[PDB]
């Protein structure tokens, strides 16, 4: 039911985009969760019965626009409070230019009513609501996509410093997100600076579903201190529910999370993944997913004003068991400019979070070095090269000592090591539990980086003057080194870079043990 008809290849799979998005949880093809079912094919496809925005729900509209004004798509017209933390803005439909004739006051109004009206050149008058419709098959329109410039900022060492996120980028992760291996997928969810967040929780089962259905509804925006769903949009994937719904989940979220973008907000698209994704709609496929994956992206948005917005896509991969080939893995992995590796090995180790600083990469890397050197600190790139270079030779002296043992060992490669491991420990682990590394502040991550940085430099000249490295081990600022991600002065952690020097120094009177 529902109502549509059509011919070509394609009926018309559409969404509604306008308040009442957030904190709701849709489908495949967007409607309240627990509904009847769908039907594809590689031509066309069906429905039953359900809404999507609610018809009788009140929403606050403020004009932002008098009559008279000209107007273009993506031109906003209004505002509405959706949430506490997200304001909605009413924007015209792509496609529609023209006169503003006619304009609702402030007031409150269900989605079906009209806001407005618009006279086009050609004299035709257009009907404007809060909502509008698209078909999640095409991506929906915008005058530039801006080239990977802006980082995400994640909160989390290791993708910050070592694998980085650009705003509008694509990245996978292994596994399901239901996983309880690692925390790192939800870390992202909530931390990351995207104001809206798009998560499509597929791959779901045995109880994944109430895992979520009543959970997260209670899980809460650590910036702002309410419910992370009062600005999250979920689209459910449970097995009970046909090949071509979770085949169209991605593309309904997609094109809900471009919507956003549009708006001029930065949104994080968070597409979960277990065995066998779909089998609706390996050749052409790798097309298909690749074409998903390009509508990825930080863009200039229609619209007079001149505003960006973007869609960062973070994706998880889980191959058939291990064997990491086709379909997922293989396909994404040659897509996708970042990917996380979390290593079991690492998990077990209890080193977290379990991403393997080896396997991992980003392609983004030089894209987002600037605005890091602009707005954070000038030796950025520098400093991560510096630290990676390190954990590159403890590997390699790492697999020697495997073979010929520890002993024979000489004083600068056991320093090497020494300082490998307090960039392991100290920098690369973070923990999510702890109320103040749960999160780390690009300020944060560059001092700790520096303090670091600065120990190996100190390490290693003392080592060239004959200091024992017995001495430089059990130096005094190396346990607050240590204990550094727990403080949430930069300021004092910054401190330390010179009290690391001073007691150097009082090695370099001693001279040696």
């Amino acid at each position: 039911r529902p109502g549509e008809p059509v011919v070509g290849t394609g009926a018309s799979l559409s969404v509604e985009l306008g308040p009442g998005l957030l904190t709701s949880i849709y489908d495949g093809i967007q409607r309240p969760l627990e509904v009847i079912r769908e039907k594809t094919g590689d031509f066309i496809a069906r429905g039953v019965t359900a809404p999507a925005l609610p018809r009788d729900k009140k929403w606050h509209f403020i004009p932002k626009a008098k009559v008279g004004d000209k107007v273009v798509g993506g031109d906003i017209i209004g505002e509405v409070p959706e949430t506490s933390i997200i304001v909605h803005k009413i924007m015209v439909p792509p496609g529609i230019e023209g006169e503003i004739v006619e304009i609702a006051e402030e007031g409150d109004y269900t989605i079906e009513e009209v806001i407005a009206k618009v006279k086009t050149p050609s004299g035709e008058i257009k009907e404007l609501k809060m909502y509008q419709r698209w078909p999640v098959r095409v991506k929906r329109p915008y005058k530039e996509k801006l080239p990977p410039e802006v980082p995400l900022i994640t909160g989390q060492r290791v993708i910050d410093t070592f694998f980085p996120q650009a705003k509008g980028g694509t990245a996978a992760i292994p596994g399901p997100f239901g996983s309880g291996k690692t925390v790192t997928q939800h870390q992202l969810a909530k931390w990351s600076d995207a104001q809206v967040v798009i998560y499509i929780g597929c791959g779901e089962r045995g109880n994944e579903m109430t895992d979520v259905l009543e959970e997260f509804p209670k899980l809460k925006d650590p910036k702002t201190g309410k419910p992370l769903m009062e600005r999250t949009v979920l689209i459910a994937n449970t097995s009970n529910m046909p090949v071509a719904a979770r085949e169209a989940s991605i593309y309904t979220g997609i094109t809900i999370a471009e919507y956003f973008r549009d708006m001029g907000y930065d949104v994080a698209l968070m597409a979960d993944s277990t065995s066998r994704w779909a089998e609706a709609l390996p050749a052409y496929l790798a097309s298909k997913l690749a074409e998903f994956y390009e509508r990825a992206g930080r863009v200039v948005t229609l619209g007079s004003d001149y505003r960006v917005g973007s869609v960062s896509v973070i994706g998880a991969v889980s191959p058939p068991g291990g064997d990491f080939s086709e379909p997922v893995v293989q396909n994404t992995l040659r897509v996708v400019k970042v990917f996380w590796a979390l290593d079991a090995d690492l998990a077990r180790r209890r080193h977290f979070p379990a991403i393997n600083w080896l396997t991992s990469y980003s392609l983004y890397v030089d894209a987002v070095k600037d605005w890091w050197h602009k707005n954070i600190d000038p030796e950025w790139k520098a400093m991560r090269d510096k630290a990676m270079a390190l954990l590159q030779k403890e590997s390699e002296l790492q697999e020697i000592v495997r073979i010929v043992g520890p002993d024979a060992l000489p004083e600068r490669e056991r320093a090497i090591l020494l300082v490998a491991r307090m960039l392991r420990e100290d920098y690369l682990q973070q923990d999510a539990f702890d109320e103040v590394d749960t999160y780390c502040p690009p300020e944060k991550q560059v001092t700790m980086m520096r303090v670091l940085l600065n120990f190996y430099d100190k390490t290693m000249e003392a080592i060239n003057r004959g200091v024992p490295l017995e001495e430089i081990a059990k130096l005094p600022v190396r346990e607050e080194i240590g204990r550094m991600k727990f403080e949430r002065d930069v300021s004092k952690i910054r401190s330390l870079i010179d009290k690391t020097n001073e007691q150097f120094e009082e090695l370099f009177k001693k001279y040696g043990a």
